[PDB]
């Protein structure tokens, strides 16, 4: 996250991390059994890690658990990054508390200009690398059709939206993928792409979870 403030300990408690002997990407806690993510995060071998603040040191409150299925959406287009959404199965439930909790899945869809919160650990800087401890947060609105497809013509699908700044400075970046975009209390993104991270006129482009809802349920459903 490039421009964003320290969450504080907890204070996203559905955001996970993704690890395979170290932080890769980020996921959304759906239920106690199962995490949402960008399928372009995946890999076999993931073990995701609930409660965290400080990814470096194990603070409390930590539950690593492995995945046992990691589900990419049959229809992913790793090119495109069309539906880019991929479903975590953990191995046991996780234990649900006040700083580990599942975030509410979208009834509907969200409206441009509703403000999010964007969370994770990616690069903190725009130009160079820098990954943080903590985890940090971006509140950002949601952008206009239009404006999404003005800043990248030909590549903006109907399962995807444009959230964030056109002035540069504020931006999910790598590290964030899979990791969620919050608006109003229900899941409404995953962070996917973007050209560079907070470059100007190149806004962040997220998965659009308000078309997946009934795919999400029947996958669990069936898992
Ligand atoms: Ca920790």
């Amino acid at each position: 996250i490039v421009g964003g403030y320290t969450c504080g300990a907890n204070t996203v408690p559905y955001q996970v991390s993704l690890n395979s002997g170290y932080h890769f990407c980020g996921g959304s806690l759906i239920n106690s059994q199962w995490v949402v993510s960008a399928a372009h995060c995946y890999k076999s071998g993931i073990q995701v890690r609930l409660g965290e603040d400080n990814i470096n040191v194990v603070e409390g409150n930590e539950q690593f658990i492995s995945a046992s299925k990691s589900i990419v959406h049959p229809s992913y287009n790793s090119n495109t990054l069309n539906n880019d959404i991929m479903l975590i199965k953990l191995k046991s439930a996780a234990s649900l508390n006040s700083r580990v909790a599942s975030i509410s899945l979208p009834t509907s869809c969200a409206s441009a200009g509703t403000q999010c919160l964007i969370s994770g650990w990616g690069n903190t800087k725009s130009s160079g690398t820098s990954y943080p401890d903590v985890l940090k947060c971006l509140k950002a609105p949601i952008l206009s059709d239009s404006s999404c497809k003005s800043a990248y013509p030909g590549q903006i699908t109907s399962n995807m939206f444009c959230a964030g700044y056109l002035e540069g400075g504020k931006d999910s970046c790598q590290g964030d993928s899979g990791g969620p975009v919050v608006c109003s209390g229900k899941l409404q993104g995953i962070v996917s792409w973007g050209s560079g991270c907070a470059q100007k006129n190149k806004p962040g482009v997220y998965t659009k979870v308000c078309n997946y809802v009934s795919w999400i349920k029947q996958t669990i459903a069936s898992n």
